[PDB]
């Protein structure tokens, strides 16, 4: 719950619904908020300027051992599995080299026209005469293939991973979300050993090629970690700017004719539809080294921090009119794809992947409708993620 002027659910009850006067609440009244949440407390940042700068603060570390007493973590592990988004400098970065010099901006480029089929392929298989859920039926579906593409799974293999795939999504988050955890790692090991004799132009393939300037290369288990993570963070994401960006011109018609009109707004669009309607809501979690200071508020050291990118985004003092859907604005430094050394890796794919979901979805169906209320839509009850398990919609006549 809040504690200002007016009291809006916090994580709960109405939150899940629509959290957003729930963000300008805290940004106005409450902005560094510590959480009583259910597996310990959290601090919230939600103004533009901290969440801003709390990204790219050294005292923020993603090292989960702050929270331990100094003498106490000079014994455990960083992380259980190497993932660099769980890593601190020079552990990180050392990674986040390496990954960048063969998970290139030009090979997320390269899959445009691959992208386009899987999506044209999909719309094809999709009834006239609705209504369909959206979201398992399409949205759920691009970014899975689309991840496919680019690690090389074999297409016989592709069923099995995209059901995979769908449990981490939407499905029993319990120890069912789990079992699929350590079956989509054990598939990609034996990919690997697969793809070490047998080559290709697909990243995995390229991954296992890098070294440097140093001779220095991703061990075994490193590029598994690093293969698993670019599905957990491209898969769920993805689809909800999917899920949200559908939903957002459909609830404004007014935007939905401007894109009707003039199709190479798309590009403008999805830009503004990652700060409407952040899909990763909520940064994964940060730990104080030591006490820092925003808006007043004193952290002090070994608490766990939260950024609230929905709420940032939808700051005043960073963007005027920042609850009005303009898909023709000209937006520069949301906080949707972070920002600093964490900077999201996969962030232009993510903008392809938007710009052909949503633009082919739309000029190949004009007559789509929500087949429901906006009320009757159920939406996620996840921390960091902001998106609807269901989405049932009309199609409508396709047009040739
Ligand atoms: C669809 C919209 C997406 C959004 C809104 C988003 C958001 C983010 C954010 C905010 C971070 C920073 C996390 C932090 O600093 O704590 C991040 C990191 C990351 N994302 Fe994305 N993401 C999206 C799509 C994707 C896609 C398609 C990929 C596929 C490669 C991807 C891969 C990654 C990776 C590998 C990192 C780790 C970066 C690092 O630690 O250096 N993301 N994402
Ligand atoms: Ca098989």
């Amino acid at each position: 719950t809040t504690t200002g002027t007016e009291q809006h659910d916090l994580f709960s009850g109405t939150f899940w619904q629509n959290p957003h006067p729930a963000y300008a609440a805290l940004r106005a009244e409450d902005p560094v908020r510590k959480l009583a949440l259910p597996d310990g407390p959290v601090w919230l940042l939600t103004r533009y300027a901290d969440v801003r700068e709390a990204f790219v603060d050294p005292r923020l570390s993603k090292d989960w051992r702050h929270t331990l007493p100094e003498d106490q973590r000079a014994d455990m592990p960083a992380t259980p599995t190497p993932m660099m988004i769980l890593m601190d400098p020079p552990d990180h970065t050392r990674l986040r080299k390496l990954v960048g010099r063969s998970f290139t901006v030009r090979r997320m480029n390269e899959l445009e026209p691959r992208i386009t089929e899987i999506a044209d392929g999909l719309l094809a298989g999709l009834p006239t005469d609705g209504p369909v859920d959206l979201m398992r039926e399409y949205a759920f579906q691009i970014p899975v293939q689309v991840i496919c593409e680019l690690l090389g799974v074999p297409a016989e293999d592709r069923d099995d991973f995209s059901a995979w795939s769908s449990v981490l999504v939407d499905d029993s988050p319990a120890d069912d979300k789990n079992a699929a955890m350590g079956k989509l790692h054990g598939y990609l090991s034996d990919l690997l050993e697969r793809k070490r004799t047998e080559p290709d132009d697909a990243l995995l393939s390229s991954l296992l090629a890098v070294s440097d300037e140093d001779g220095d290369r991703l061990s075994q288990e490193e590029l598994v970690a690093m293969a698993m993570l670019l599905l957990i963070a491209g898969h769920e994401t993805t689809v909800n700017l999917i899920g949200n960006g559908v939903l957002a011109l459909l609830t404004h018609p007014d935007q939905r004719k401007l894109l009707a009109e003039d199709p190479s707004l798309i590009s403008s669009a999805v830009e503004e539809f990652l700060r409407f309607d952040s899909p990763v809501s909520q940064a994964p979690i940060r730990f104080t080294a030591e006490d820092v200071t925003y808006s007043g508020v004193t952290i002090p050291a070994g608490e766990m921090v939260m950024l609230g990118l929905a709420a940032a985004n939808r700051d005043a003092d960073w963007m005027p009119e920042p609850d009005r859907l303009d898909i023709t604005r000209d937006a520069s430094g949301g906080v949707f794809f972070g920002h600093g050394i964490h900077f999201c890796l996969g962030a232009q794919l993510a903008r392809l992947e938007g710009r052909v979901a949503i633009g082919r979805l739309f000029a190949d169906r004009p007559e789509l409708a929500l087949a429901v209320g906006l009320d009757e839509l159920v939406y996620r009850e996840s921390t960091l993620v902001r998106g609807l398990s269901r989405m049932p919609v009309t199609m409508g006549p396709r047009s040739a």
